[PDB]
């Protein structure tokens, strides 16, 4: 109905959306429901947990391509000349999964967002980023109106006035123009290994390390393997230079640099195995005395040895004795995430491992304790023993 559903978005307002989507599914579903989207509509016009489940639960039965539409469309409008908070992006998301039930007018309702994109792009580059966000992740038919301009125009467009939105309108882009790209990058890779030499700086880092992963096919399947836990290639020393420059002087003008330093080391690391891999060598032995790090200074150390086998190879006793004494208190999932991917340097973790799975019961723990065995059965006894040891610790009291 109107009045209960109305009463249920209201509650809504507020683990109750979910509750109130799972009851309207099962009492309608199976057998009233336009009118909780007029009231739905009429209410936002002026909340959004209830009702998003109430205009999601309901989707896709007649098959609506303008009515939904049409009440969707003041909201998506509305959205872009006020960007909300970081609620935007999963509201955006969620009223785009809901109105694609497979209509065409859809990629009109969005449009009234793109030519934001190149109009306005807190104001201007936010609503833009949720309306790309929502679009990518359902249909870009709004945003992809430009698709042979769409390179040229997430080379620079996605540098606009946004502190944290400004990084997601960055990667939103980037994911739309390579799938599209799928369906004049060397000139932006110069022109970010020239003009390198703060805050809204890292997102120029950001871009380029997702220009180097969407222009580049080599790159790619390394970067997606180890995500989880053909002229231009050849320039690597201007913009890996720069980089190491701006990380070496002024890393916080106005850590923001090193986690963007950590990131574009892992995507020349496993783009193709120039001064980059020395730099980031030097980089990582710089922030091993860096303090309130050492959670992502593992998994950097644990990805470059993953990645780049020369860089290891030097550097066996300076990272890998530092964390063996911080773990066994209470995190120490990258360590064991770099033990196992350093294997897969053959006989020698045997001796000091056992305190690892000594530490304690953690799921985590039980996760890299069974990948490990079946990605390092050298001692398979060893970890039986330990598995004893701890199932009875358990169980057996």
């Amino acid at each position: 109905s109107n009045v209960s559903v109305l009463q249920q978005f209201a509650s809504g307002l507020k683990r109750a959306k979910a509750a109130k989507e799972l009851q309207h599914y099962v009492t309608m579903e199976l057998r009233s429901t336009r009118f909780y989207d007029q009231l739905n509509h009429h209410i936002f016009e002026l909340e959004r947990k209830g009702g998003i489940l109430a205009i999601a639960s309901l989707i896709g039965v007649e098959g609506g391509n303008a009515t939904r539409i049409g009440r969707f469309a003041n909201y998506l409008r509305n959205l872009l000349p006020s960007n909300d908070p970081v609620v935007m992006e999963m509201a955006s998301k969620a009223i785009g999964r809901l109105a694609m039930a497979g209509d065409t007018f859809t990629a009109e309702y969005v449009e009234f967002e793109v030519k934001r994109a190149l109009e306005w792009l807190e104001g201007r580059r936010h609503a833009a980023v949720l309306v790309l966000r929502e679009l990518a992740i359902s249909v870009p038919t709004f945003f992809f109106q430009q698709v042979q301009p769409f390179f040229d125009n997430i080379f620079v467009a996605v540098w606009d006035p946004k502190q944290a939105i400004r990084e997601g309108a960055v990667a939103a882009l980037r994911a739309c123009l390579i799938l599209t790209t799928q369906r004049w990058y060397r000139h932006t890779f110069e022109e970010a290994e020239k003009g390198f030499d703060d805050d809204r700086i890292h997102g120029a880092l950001l871009i380029l390390n997702e220009l180097v992963r969407i222009s580049s096919m080599e790159g790619e399947r390394l970067r997606e393997e180890m995500e989880e836990i053909l002229v231009e290639s050849r320039c690597c020393r201007d913009l890996m230079e720069e980089k190491f420059d701006q990380v070496c002087q002024w890393v916080l003008k106005c850590s923001l640099i090193q986690m963007t330093i950590l990131n574009l080391l892992p995507r020349l690391a496993a783009f193709r195995p120039t001064q980059y891999l020395q730099d980031t060598m030097n980089h990582v032995l710089s922030c091993v005395k860096k303090e309130k790090e050492r959670t992502a200074a593992f998994q950097a150390l644990g990805l470059l040895s993953v990645a780049v086998r020369s860089e290891f190879k030097v550097y066996l006793p300076r990272v890998l004795d530092i964390i063996r004494a911080a773990l066994p208190p209470k995190v120490d999932a990258t360590v064991f995430t770099c033990i196992s991917m350093l294997a897969r340097i053959q006989q020698d973790i045997k001796e000091l491992l056992e305190p690892m799975l000594a530490v304690g019961l953690s799921p985590a723990l039980t996760a890299v304790l069974y990948d490990l065995s079946r990605q390092i059965p050298q001692l398979k006894k060893d970890i039986q023993d330990g598995l004893l040891k701890m199932l009875s610790l358990v169980l057996m009291h």
